């Protein structure tokens, strides 16, 4: 069939595995894949770096940004599909509150879902950046560029 | 992209437009739809293939099969890399979380993809819709003509 | 009988956590109506409701063959009054409410939260504990203990 | 008024959620009084409800500083309606009635369910939206959209 | 302080590595471990052989069985501690109405819970049967004397 | 057994009967019990640890203690090798299997063991009851004495 493009939206403060868990599950699905962010301790132009350099070995990926509705970004790009991760029922409840709101503002973009793995369930951004404040070791939970960045901001 | 099927299993006993609002979300995304039924419950395994067929047959791209084994391996036989599921409540959630987590070790070349039931459709299962036409109350709201049909008749 | 609330459930058996939603109810409407349908038969479980419930002059129990909401109609009961305990019921509750009013438009139904006390209970651990000779008497009321200590010994 | 409801909020602003809730209550009380306590004002907030709920005539907006159950107390309230949207909604207001419970044990909270087309729609998500200049005509009354076009253009 | 003894209440039908990741975690917490079933696709005598067999590395843990109410049969041995395991919410709720009950039965007993790990967070004895009974591999969910009685059972 | 010390963890701004529930169902099931405070709220550390010896200083075996790095790294510092947690809601439960799971990562010679809030109690939080105490409540039925004194003080 046609040409796809999906779009896997997140503020990635920063990436972490269990956003590449999903964005590497999405590649082989769809013919492009579209990392995006709006416009946190990262900046902007950071968080864009540690993307781009954690997807570089996904050559059907690319990391763009955008300041609008995430559904107008979609019809700009010609993407019909938002894939979204989800951990636990907090996840699911709010993911439900967004979609209902999504398929308001446009109803031709699909929101797809896929769990989280098994290792990855409990993995936020949040919480490795507060087990990067206290300097444990946090090369299980995110890739080495990352993982250089999380220490140098939490020296 | 090369070929794509995705597999929607269900016991569809009957069908509702709960699963048919699933069905009608994924024709366009993927080349092919197998929407694949297990192997008593109100309606036979034939009954409840025929009901699915006529509900989408205008879709373009849309198979009714049976199994038999696993699901998973159903999915290789056929080569469908996906399985699409609805998912209406937080306790539809807990159990397909615990469904997936296995089925990734049965086989982790399948992905099982989510979609939310619209807003319309989270209430419908086929159990609430038995119990309604049992006292017949007017159920064209909640399924197609021919399975409306179908469950008058079950109900007198 | 301005205003006319209906009670629904099996009552198999009536305990203390169904007792808590109907006497909250009774100063709230002018009549309530508690409507039925396991271990216990219909007319067991509507005797041990009459005798539960007999010192709420304004509470009425009855029994309906046909839809909960086709009930309210038929009484002039434009509310349902169902107990919330844990987030399962919660979820239960929502699917059966979003059905009536596909139903019926005109009945809503209005939930009050288990008090905390009773939040536990149904007639299910009532009737396991029962059957093990346990200690009753904080669960359910005296006419119903009995019928259980009868049943179990 | 033998009878009144009480419906808080914050209502920042009032939203067709809130409103689903308020107009299935005016028929089942002789009064509804909208209490209330961000990004509009006290005086904002409660001009916005006004307006939306002039068609309801039994629906009176007013403020209070005070603990609810007080409120109620002082106008003869014995019941609050709240809506319930999912199940997060659902363990909060738990712990809320638990403690109002505890400060007043004569006032109920009484649920009703989020209509199912309007279960997802909350203040904050309408002024998000409103932010990015969505169309908003199909989750807020007429009066709070062009609030809402006016705060955000 | 004094002798402990926690108990760890199941049908174990059969026992799983879910199961025995709980009981593992436990026997260096208290001085003995009760493993408990009441009085299902295998019957009483199976299932405790399945448990003894799969607990035989534990020196401090025994298998009983017992008719009565749980509580009494803690009372009767001088156990002050029931052990559960939790995976998810649905575990959660219902494991609160059966201690609120138990706190009714007996005061003096407590149940302590303790979540399952990652990896078996999914598995129950219910879908492993599932898995066995169309003889897919179950080596990774359960240990290797019922794999054997598995297999045996879903021939 | 050899000697045994559990650590409950919290910020107790201010403790209430919610935490001593716990805390008093501790007691008699270890050794020791190290009440743990963290490194504004609305109390200090140094009046939040006085809250807590005193609502605490009628068992036998309860010390308070703050700390600075990791909760994990405190029990490896002071020999406890478990953490004691509360459990009142299904929002609770999903907070904490995220915080077992990761510091099972940090140190898996440590383990959380939960007991479920008594029905009396769930409800209570910090929160509320600087909420109701803001207002001038009655809150003697949700905090000791001392704790009571001070929250009236704060509150007017
Ligand atoms: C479905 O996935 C998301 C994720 C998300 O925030 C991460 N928000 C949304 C919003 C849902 C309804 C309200 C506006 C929606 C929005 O579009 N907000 C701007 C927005 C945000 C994130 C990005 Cl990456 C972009 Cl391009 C643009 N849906
Ligand atoms: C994700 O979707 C479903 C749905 C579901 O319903 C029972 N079960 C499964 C199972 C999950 C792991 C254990 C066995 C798995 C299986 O394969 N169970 C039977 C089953 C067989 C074959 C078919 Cl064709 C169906 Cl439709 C259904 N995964
Ligand atoms: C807390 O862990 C369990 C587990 C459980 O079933 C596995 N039931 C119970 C029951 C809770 C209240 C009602 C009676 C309680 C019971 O005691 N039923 C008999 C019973 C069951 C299991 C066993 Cl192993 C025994 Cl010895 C005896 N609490
Ligand atoms: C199980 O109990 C808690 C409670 C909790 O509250 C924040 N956080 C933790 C954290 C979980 C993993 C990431 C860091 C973990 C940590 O250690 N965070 C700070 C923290 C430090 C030291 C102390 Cl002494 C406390 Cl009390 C609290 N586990
Ligand atoms: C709100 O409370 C209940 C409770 C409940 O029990 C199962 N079912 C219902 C119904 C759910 C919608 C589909 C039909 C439903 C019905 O009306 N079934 C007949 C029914 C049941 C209970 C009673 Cl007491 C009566 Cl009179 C008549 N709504
Ligand atoms: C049931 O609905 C609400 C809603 C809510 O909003 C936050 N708080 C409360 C309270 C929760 C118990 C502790 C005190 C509580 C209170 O009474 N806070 C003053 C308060 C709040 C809202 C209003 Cl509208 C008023 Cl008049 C006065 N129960
Ligand atoms: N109110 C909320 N309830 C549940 N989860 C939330 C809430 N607000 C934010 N989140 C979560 O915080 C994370 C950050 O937001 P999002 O923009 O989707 O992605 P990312 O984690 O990539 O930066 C997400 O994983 C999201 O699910
Ligand atoms: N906690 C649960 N345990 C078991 N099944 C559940 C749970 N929550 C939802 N379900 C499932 O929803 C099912 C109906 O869906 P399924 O059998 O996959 O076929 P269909 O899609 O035709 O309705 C019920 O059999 C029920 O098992
Ligand atoms: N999926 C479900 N979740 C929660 N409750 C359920 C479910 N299915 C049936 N029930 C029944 O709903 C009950 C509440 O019962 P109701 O219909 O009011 O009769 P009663 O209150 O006498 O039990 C529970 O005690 C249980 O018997
Ligand atoms: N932990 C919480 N969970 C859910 N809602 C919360 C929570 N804390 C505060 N709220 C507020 O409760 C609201 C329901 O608000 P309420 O107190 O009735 O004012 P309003 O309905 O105007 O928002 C949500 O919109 C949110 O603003
Ligand atoms: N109504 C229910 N809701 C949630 N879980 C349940 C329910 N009934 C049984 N279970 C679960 O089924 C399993 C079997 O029961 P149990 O006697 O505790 O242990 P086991 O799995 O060792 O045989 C448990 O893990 C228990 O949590
Ligand atoms: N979803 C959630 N996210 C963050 N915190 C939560 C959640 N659910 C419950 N809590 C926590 O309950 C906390 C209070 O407990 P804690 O800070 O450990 O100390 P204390 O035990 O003194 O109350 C709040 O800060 C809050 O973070």
């Amino acid at each position: 069939m046609e040409h796809t493009i999906a779009v896997i939206p997140g503020s990635f403060d920063p990436i972490t595995y269990g956003h590449l868990d999903i964005i590497e599950r999405s590649t082989d699905r769809f013919d492009e894949i579209h990392v995006c962010v709006l416009k946190g301790t990262f900046s902007l132009e950071e968080r864009m770096d540690l993307i781009e350099q954690s997807v570089k070995h996904l050559p059907n990926v690319k990391v763009h940004q955008f300041s609008g509705l995430l559904v107008d970004y979609c019809e700009q790009v010609g993407a019909k599909t938002i894939i979204r991760g989800l951990r636990a029922v907090s996840d699911f409840e709010y993911e439900l509150r967004l979609t209902s709101m999504n398929k308001k503002l446009n109803n031709e973009i699909e929101t797809l879902y896929m769990m989280s793995s098994t290792n990855y369930s409990f993995i936020s951004s949040s919480i490795v950046k507060e087990v990067a404040a206290y300097r444990a070791d946090i090369s299980e939970f995110v890739p080495p560029y990352v993982e250089k960045a999380l220490k140098k901001k939490f020296k």
